[PDB]
Parts: structure tokens; sequence; C-alpha cells
């Protein structure tokens, strides 16, 4: 209800019913931006834009504050997630953000790290620190994901749940979909050396999120490797972004994303 | 004009014998290099991006940067450095969070078309809060983002064709006396300073003067141009050659992260250099 305006829950949702996974592409600059959107727009494909602590860290609000505003300009639906937030501090920080000027849309609350009844106590007060706000959350039931563990986690108020198991236990992941399916969105972590054919196994089985790190960012770092000193900066910048622009189009393809905006 | 957040910066650099760093950067990682480097050495500052920002990113750098100019502890302003095409001055000043001030850089071509776009470009700009900078003679060279003058001559700039340009309405002009875009080479730095003081002893008072090609200038030459009325100072490779650098040699060995991170270090004390060279050290605190 706070979160009906939301931007970044119709996208699973839709995803979910429409059987394909959202591309949710890690970006650590604005070349990664630049090649989603791209990417995007080009492939006719909804996305998200997913930026670590460290975006904040180094560049306090403005690598968001970009971010936020290149997804919202964009012709397709974007949305920005903040990936991994493992501090309740740099969560609310960060979701303060939303009382401005676009912020984030949903932010992962990652409480993994803790003891599990820790875990589960703080993921409930972040959830509802940034429903406050309008702003979606997705938490790490974090030993392999059970479909236990998974209802208590639906419990805490997260919209979209990232299950352990392997990432393979195929069996193990429709246990979960079954059991909080109805109740949550599933994100896949771990999903850079995937093939098409595990995505097809995973989206019938409940993901609708398919989070990038390496896949995409890789290309950032070979383009340098090769081509630093011997292109012009501007010819980097440019190179850097259509080999990850690239990379992204090829998730999109994958994971059944190209096209699909259309219909949203 | 009266609220445009440009023109303080220099007015006031002019008469307390320093002159504002304006930055050329290409990325994100140059603005935050410029800001932390402002905001450390309590020095104003100016981002300056070159029309490829716009070309590249459409309004994504631009609001980046003009972005982190407003919400910076010290006066940074935002300039659009060699824009050299009409079409996309006027696109750049319809922006306007947009730019403060343009460099209307019509240099290109012949001294009279020069000042007739430059006339027309500084009435549009004008219209819609934006300062301008013109170019009262051709500086030779090219950089990244700034394009060559091969076929073009050298043109100097006279303090006649200074008094023609200020009656355009420029807020400050780029004089041509002996400085280059671009690598010197086996001859050096060879600045005509005598004509830099007949340009500012005819226009000075009207006018803030902006120096080009300083990359590989020294303090002592800094301190020649700002004692003969320089107020802005353009900075390119002295900095972005930082980030060449480290990308060169790190790339492929660091976490991306930590990639960021030490280009804008590495640029960041390019910065902090230069600004200490040209006396903006500190000056922040009487602004
Ligand atoms: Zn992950
Ligand atoms: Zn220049």
């Amino acid at each position: 209800p706070s979160l009906k305006s939301n931007r970044a829950l119709p996208l699973l949702t839709f995803a979910r019913t429409h059987s394909f996974a959202i591309p949710a592409i890690c970006v650590y600059n604005l070349e990664g931006i630049l090649a989603i959107i791209r990417a995007a727009e080009h492939k006719r494909s909804p996305a998200m834009i997913l930026l670590f602590p460290w975006a904040i860290q180094y560049a306090d609000s403005l690598l968001v504050r970009t971010a936020a505003s290149a997804c919202r300009a964009a012709s397709v639906p974007i949305t920005l997630h903040l990936d991994h937030a493992q501090d309740p501090e740099i969560i609310k920080r960060a979701a303060d953000l939303s009382r401005s000027e676009p912020g984030f849309d949903s932010i992962m609350v990652d409480m993994s790290h803790f003891s599990k009844e820790e875990n589960l106590r703080l993921t409930r007060e972040l959830v509802a620190y940034c429903n406050a706000r309008g702003i979606a959350t997705e938490a790490e039931p974090g030993v392999l994901t059970t479909p236990e563990e998974s209802e208590e986690f639906v419990a805490t108020g997260i919209n979209w749940l990232a299950p352990a198991f392997g990432n393979l236990d195929y069996e193990r992941l429709q246990r979960i979909n079954e059991a909080v399916g109805e109740r949550v969105g599933l994100v896949l972590h771990g999903a850079d050396p995937f093939t098409k054919e595990i995505f097809e196994k995973c989206i019938e089985r409940g993901v609708a999120k398919v989070n990038v790190n390496r896949a995409v960012n890789n290309e950032y770092v070979k383009v340098m490797r090769e081509k630093a000193g011997s292109l012009p900066i501007t010819r980097l910048h440019e190179e850097v972004t259509n080999a990850m622009q690239a990379a992204v189009e090829k998730i999109m393809d994958m994971i059944d994303s190209t096209g699909k905006a259309e219909f949203m």
C-alpha cells in the first residue's frame, strides 16, 4: 500500500506471469548505466540497474541519482536496485535518498551474514524502514535454502527472495517455489556463468529476476586491459560501453526478456 | 546573467590575483576528482565538458556534473569547452540545471565569420542565463575531444581583434599568444607575454582572460600569465593522463572498484597541484 506506486514490483510480477526473467545488471560506473539503457531500449526489454553499497561509499548520492533519472527517462521499464546491502546504516541512508529526486526502487536487505535469528529480526526492521519510504525489498535466507526457511523470510515482509540451491538443485528450487512463489518473487544470484538451458529451467521453476555482474563488467575490464594507453579516453569510453551493451543484449535473449517491454 | 553562477568566480579571481582551475573531464571519476580536490584545498573550480560528453551520453554527464557542482561546499560551476559548432551550442544552451558557461569557439572560421557567429551565439546563450567565452584568434593543435587545426594557420590575438570581440557581449576571452593545444614539441613553451599584457591593458577591465594549452606549464609560467590578467586556467592532459597511466598499468590486476578509486585519487592529486600553482588553494574561504 505504501508500495502501491512502486515501479519495481510490476517488473517481477509481469515476468513471472509471462515466463521470462528480468535482467538485473550490476554496474560500477556511468558506462555500465548507458550500456544497460541502450541494450534495454534496443531489445525492447525491461531491466534493472543494480548498484552496490560501494557506489554510495565512493560517490555519495551521485551514481544513485544519475542511474535513477536515467532509468526514469528510459523508453522501456527500467528500475534501480541496491544489491547486497549488508549494513543497516547504509540501507537506511540509501532509503533516505527517496525523501528527496528519485532514489532506489528496491533494496536487497542482505542480513545473510548474521546469525539466522538476528538476520530475521534485522530484515523485518529494515524492510519496514524501506517500505515507509516506498521502497521494495529483496532478502537472502542465508548451508542451502529450505522451503521452511523461505516461509520465515516471507513473514519479514520482503517482496522478493534470493534462494540458495547450488548457484544446481532444481528439485530444491521448485519446492521453494511451490511453498512461497505465490507470496514472493524469486531472485537468482551467481548467474554470471549460466547458459540458456539453466536459465530456462530456473525460470520454469519460479525465477523472475536474474542478477549479473562479471559477465557484463568483465567486458569493461577486457577493453581497458587491451586498449588503455593505445586508444584515446573518449574512445575507451565508447568501446567499454559497446562491449558491455553487447553482453547485456545476450543475457536479454538468453532469459527471454527481449521484446517483452512492448507488452509492459 | 545577473544570477549567473560562473561570472563571480573570474571577477573574484582577477581582483585577488589568482586563477580558477578549469579542469576538462570525460567521466565521473574526473568529476569526483575535481569536487574532492576543490573541497580538500578550499578552492573554487570549474568542471569542463567537451561536446563529446553530449554526443556520447546525451544529458547524463551534463546532469551528473551540474548536480555535483550544486552539492559542493566550495564554488564550482560547469563549462562547455571548445564548442565549435553553432548547432551543438544551441543544443547545450537549451539544456537550461545545465551549463553555467559555454565556450563559443568559432576560431576555426575566418575572423569575420568567427565574430558573426560569436555575436549571435552569445545572444542565444545570454537569453538562457548562460555566460560565454570566445577566442579572438586561432590556437593551433588538437586534443581528445578538440578538433585538429590541420590546414589552418595560427592566428595570434591583437588588442584590436580583442576589442572587436568585446562588442559581441562575450564575458571571457581566450587569447592566442603562443600557447598551443597538445604537445609543444622540441621548441618548448614560447609565450608572448608582451602581447598578453597589451591584450590585458586594452580589454582586461571589461572581460576575463582565459588560458588555454596550459598542461605542461610550470608555476612560474602561471604566475607570469596571472599577473597579465589570466583569471581562468584550462587543464586537460595534466589531469587525464593520470587516468590513462593507472588504467594502463592496473586494469586486469585490481577489482573494478579499486580501479575507479585509484584513477580518481591520481586525478585528484594532479588537480590539487594545479590549484597550488595557480594560487586558488584556500581562496574559497573568502568566496
Ligand atoms: Zn549476488
Ligand atoms: Zn583549450
